[PDB]
Order: structure tokens, then C-alpha cells, then sequence
């Protein structure tokens, strides 16, 4: 599988558990057609989510659901998701890593790209 | 103006300077309405997007050119722009400043919010 | 002043106030001088640690009491302090802002060096 | 082994290859004693610094050598390197993962702590 997705707590020094995540393909018609979704593992990590052969070139957008994560904590965060928006494969196929780092009111992301 | 907007360059250590910023609300349609644009100073920030009076509660999206910035300084980067989407709240007097710190292949974005 | 401290809490979406910093100086024997000190203000920051005429070239560690901040708020912490260490290089005019984000188990910063 | 540093390169979305990791142990009387040291791999992890029997209570100062590895690349950084403080295995035993992200002029630096 080409796209991963790990997902870590800053508050727990945990992973986080249990995130949903919604991958989105631009679509010709520049409308962001649903993709793929699943949720984080007890390891923080989304495996699985597509293949090679699916994963054509595209500009994708990976919607990790940091307030519904937050919510089910019990906690009031300040977003609503992290949208992460990048042009894929355009070099032909590679791997690709989405990791994101959370805090109630702050996250980060780093992608970190391989050329298998 | 109760909404301002900051951007760091952590490669160079610097303000990120004539950055493209665009403010959407969100429509009763679920659609991403304009609200607000303009580009970072030489200090990195966006000044005046707002006023109190249009600022209503709702669901809100920055959205920050950072591919085009990097591109302008010859950089290679990996995301298209960076988003930053969440819901103003009247919970008593607020200020709301989003602080974007940019790197080629990574963003932090935290939301300080203060009386 | 050539340097100051800004602190930032990303449980909270606020500023950091009453956060004990220190400033210590590498000496000729690899020793850490005490340089400079205090506390960030209601705004998260620390204004007036030193001159341009104090602050010469030379190693520097600024050290934030990130325990004792979180420990206040009722919140168990993973790290003893936060540390950035640094070499000042005159190259022309300069000025340092070292920023701090902190979270219990994580914290970034950030050199942000103008003219 | 108990403690395991990862190191990410935040320019290039790859791992940070050849990252000098020294750590130290507050020894009795306050100083920072020498305590383990490597170097991350290909993958930009360094395993195997320490066990269970050594790696006992104390305040560890784990020093990533940033400035060294941009330097490496050819790079003028900001700091020197990135020191990571902390009290470990107050507890009981745990298992650290310290996760550093940098750039240039930047880092963040994330632990994961787990209860084998
Ligand atoms: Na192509
Ligand atoms: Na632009
Ligand atoms: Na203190
Ligand atoms: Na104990």
C-alpha cells in the first residue's frame, strides 16, 4: 500500500487511537470525489487504505478528524479536522507517509515520501 | 479585528513574506464561501481581514499559498496550500490569531486565542 | 534588545505567562554562565533579557522551565525543561526571537532572526 | 531495548540518515554522565542504545546533533543541536520513543511512552 497515515497524541505521548480519516481525489470536474477512508489502529497507524494500482496520479486531500477524536476524549478542541492537500505520483508511483502530530489547539504534518 | 493571520519560514528563520492567504465561511449549503484575502506583510502577518460586526459565529477556513511561495524561492514543496479549518465561538470578548510555521514538507498551525 | 522569548501553550490556544526562562552563555572552559533571566509577561513573552552591547558572538542556551508551567495547571509532563542552544553570529544587523510551542509530551521551536 | 530515537528531515520528506545521538545520566553529583551514543540508520532510527537492567531511573539528556547533520549536508543551521530532558522509569520500566522533526531553523521533538 502506497499511502499511510500515523497519527500521534502531544498531550498522552501516545498514539491516537481510533482517528477516522477521509482520503479525497480531485475529480475532472475539480469536485473532491471520496477516495477511501478507515481509522487509526492501537499503534496510531492507518494501513490498507488503497494499492498501486488504484493510487493513480491526482491531487489528493487526506482529511484526519482531529475534533471528532478530541470529542470522544471528552475534550473541546479548536479544529475541526487537518486537511493535508498534495499533487501524488506525478513522477510516477511512490510511497507516501501522512503523519500528524496533535494538540487540542495546535497540529502538525510531515509527509515523508519513498521511491519504492 | 478580532482574526489575524502569522506565517514562519523554519528554513531560513524568517517571517514568510508575501504569502497568499484566503478566508472562506462556510454556507448553509455546505459550500466554501470567500470572506476575506490578502498577503502577508514583511513581518509575516495579515492585518485587518475582519471586523467584529461581520465576524459572526460559524465555520471558517484559511487557506495559506504555501506551494507558491516555495516555488518563489526556487523551493521543491510537497503540499498544495495548507488549511486550517474551525468554528469562531462568542464565549465572552475574543481574538483569535493562526500562526502557520512552514517547512518543504511540513506545517504547524496552532490558534492563539485571547481576551 | 537583540533577544526575546515568546512561549506559546497548544492545550490551551494561549500564551504561556509566567514561565520561568534562563539564559546561560558557554564559557572558555565549556561551562554554562548564567547570562540573563525571567518570566514571560500575560502575552507569552520576555522583553529587556539583554543589550546589543552584552550580546556578542558567542554560544548561547536559553532554558525553559516547561515542568514547573505545566505542573501549575494541574498537567503531568513528560520533559524537565525545554533547551535551545544556539550560536549568535553578527552578519550584520540582528535580532532573535526564539519561540517555544508546548505541549505535555511534545514542544517545537522556532529561531525567527530579522534586520 | 527501552529507548529509541527517530529523527525525520523536514525539507527533504525523508528520513534524517547519519543523526549522532549522545545521551547522559544525571549522575549523583548533578553532573551529565556519558550513558549510550549511535547514530540513525537508513530509516532514520537508532535502536539498540540501551537494555532493561542499565536503563534504570534518572534524568536523561538525550543531544541529537543537528547541527552536524546539516552541516553534513552541506547546510548553515540555527542551533547547535536538540536536547531532550527527562525523568525515566519513575514508574516502574517503560518503553521511549523520542521523535524529532527538523528543519533549518526549527525542530519538535514528541516522546512515546508505553508500559510493556
Ligand atoms: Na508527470
Ligand atoms: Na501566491
Ligand atoms: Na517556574
Ligand atoms: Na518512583
Amino acid at each position: 500500500c502506497p499511502l499511510m497515515v500515523k497519527v500521534l497524541d502531544a498531550v498522552r505521548g501516545s498514539p491516537a487511537i481510533n482517528v477516522a480519516v477521509h482520503v479525497f481525489r480531485k475529480a475532472a470536474d475539480d469536485t473532491w470525489e471520496p477516495f477511501a477512508s478507515g481509522k487509526t489502529s492501537e499503534s496510531g497507524e492507518l494501513h490498507g487504505l488503497t494499492t498501486e494500482e488504484e493510487f493513480v496520479e491526482g491531487i489528493y486531500k487526506v482529511e484526519i478528524d482531529t475534533k471528532s477524536y478530541w470529542k470522544a476524549l471528552g475534550i473541546s478542541p479548536f479544529h475541526e479536522h487537518a486537511e493535508v492537500v498534495f499533487t501524488a505520483n506525478d513522477s510516477g508511483p511512490r510511497r507516501y507517509t501522512i503523519a500528524a502530530l496533535l494538540s487540542p489547539y495546535s497540529y502538525s504534518t510531515t509527509a515523508v515520501v519513498t521511491n519504492p
